[PDB]
DNA sequence: CGTTA
DNA sequence: CGTTA
């Protein structure tokens, strides 16, 4: 009934709806996650609001608002520069890296999902397969 | 070796590209195709710039860019509305219909492809098994 | 996004 | 985009 095309696309798309649904009971949007995962990479460096948006591709002052709504939950902490007066770092808080973790966690829980839907193997069989489809797309 | 999440993810990056270097063949953008395709969507309607601005999510400027490209191909026609000077109406070219229209057809080349990799009997199976996967995400 | 980009 | 969103 179904073609390959619709169940590839359809698959990426729940996949991409459980990762909405995570940030969702998380209670973060799509873009809130995008910034947090970016500190959360890159947690090392001292970060700044305008890394921060060439980073996202997104205007100063929409991160400006994001950085605001994240603070207001203190998911992330920022502070003056010991060394720059005009520049403000950012970094995670605990409960900023929990959360972070907490959503990313979503890809491992979905892989052990659609592992267990088939015998052991089954799934070699499927893994070989979908390799040989693959391939033939490159 | 690979994880379902790797492979189906990949098999879409590969569709996507597969997508993007059609279009690079028909010598047009991503943008310009998208900009074809809703023209073509909606071939009977009389559409504007404005329409075309407001479905892709675009600047005007951008789409006045877009259509002046499109234009200077001959892939789309614009006149002056009859009933109002300040209204630009866009069509679809002879040529603009065919380029869209072999775009399309790649996605029934790659369904060809992927079917072409199994035998009738693990083709049947390997549907099954990825709708049983797609259930699993739901 | 148009259609499944 | 961060990591696979």
């Amino acid at each position: 009934e179904f073609t390959y095309s619709y169940l590839f696309r359809m698959i990426s798309h729940e996949m991409k709806q459980k990762a909405d649904q995570k940030l969702e009971q998380l209670d973060i949007t799509n873009e809130q996650g995008h910034t947090l995962g970016y500190l959360y990479a890159h947690q090392q460096d001292g970060l700044t609001q305008n890394d921060i948006a060439k980073a996202l591709q997104r205007t100063g002052p929409t991160v400006s608002n994001l950085l605001r709504n994240l603070e207001r939950k203190k998911l992330i902490y920022r502070y003056v520069d010991a060394q720059d007066t005009r520049r403000k770092n950012i970094g995670l808080t605990t409960s900023g890296i929990k959360l972070v973790e907490a959503f990313t966690s979503i890809f491992d829980e979905m892989e052990q999902t659609l592992v267990s839907q088939l015998s052991e193997e089954e799934n070699e069989q499927m893994k070989a397969n979908l390799t040989k489809m693959l391939s033939s797309l490159q």
